[PDB]
């Protein structure tokens, strides 16, 4: 695990929480302790406070308007989940326009997500500052999720558990979520989730790493899978 970790030039911290324990592995272990902009990872919590607040539906489609977006991917239409998977932000930039910033401060205070601050910009507040946040609060954030003990209703939970769905091995099942904050310095990579193991136990998890324009897209997942089989959480199939 920590042979795999130097074998780049890697500033990454990757934390793991079952319930009881935080476990820290990487060549950066600080990086646990530190804050950062959560950016496509706050789609997580978009999507409760959405839901909760009923400014949106999990069956709803988010039509394109025609206007080119940041990728040709995103020029099309989206449901939450969808556009969840594919980190759509302008899908949770409207989202976030139908909660408010009144509302959408008032949200993150009540469920005490990293430090509560999000300014005057209701739709770049995760994007550029000031909201920040640390691994540690992302691991147990997404663990809460899972068991259904965030301050949200349980069927809120259930529906954004849902959209975190990325693999099925066996009896094993993955949810996960990234996150590429670029307009910060550093910029800052995100792979947070969960394994619902096949014996009942869930394990949370975040990757957090200094990311690069010339890193490969696939490289905090494939990195997080790779560390998730050398800890027998998720072993390839
Ligand atoms: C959020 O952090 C930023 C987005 N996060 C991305 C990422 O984690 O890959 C990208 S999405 C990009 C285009 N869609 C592709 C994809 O995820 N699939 C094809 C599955 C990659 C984006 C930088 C957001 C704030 O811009």
């Amino acid at each position: 695990v920590q042979a795999l970790f130097n074998e780049i030039s890697a500033d990454a911290v990757f934390v793991t929480y079952d319930g009881q324990n935080i476990k820290k592995y990487g060549t950066h272990l600080d990086r646990a302790k530190t804050a950062y902009i959560p950016a496509s990872t706050f789609k997580i919590a978009n999507a409760l406070i959405g839901l909760e607040n009923h400014k949106a539906t999990s069956t709803e489609i988010f039509k394109w308007d025609g206007k080119p977006r940041f990728f040709k991917a995103w020029d099309k239409d989206f449901t939450l989940g969808e556009a969840m998977q594919a980190s759509t932000v302008p899908v949770y930039q409207e989202l976030a326009r139908r909660i408010g910033p009144s509302l959408m401060q008032s949200e993150l205070q009540r469920i005490g997500y990293g430090n509560m601050q999000i300014g005057t910009e209701v739709d770049q507040f995760w994007l550029k500052g000031p909201l920040t946040i640390t691994p540690i609060q992302e691991v147990k954030f997404v663990y809460d999720l899972a068991q259904g003990q965030l301050p949200f209703k349980p069927e809120v939970q259930q529906q954004v558990k849902e959209m975190l769905y990325v693999e099925r091995r066996g009896e094993n099942r993955l949810y996960a979520k990234s996150g590429w904050g670029m307009a910060v310095d550093p910029q800052v990579g995100w792979y947070v989730g969960f394994v619902e193991k096949a014996d009942g136990q869930v394990v949370a998890f975040a990757l957090n790493m200094q990311m690069k324009a010339g890193d490969d897209i696939a490289l905090r997942k494939q990195l997080s899978l790779d560390v998730l089989d050398k800890l027998g959480v998720f072993h390839y199939l």
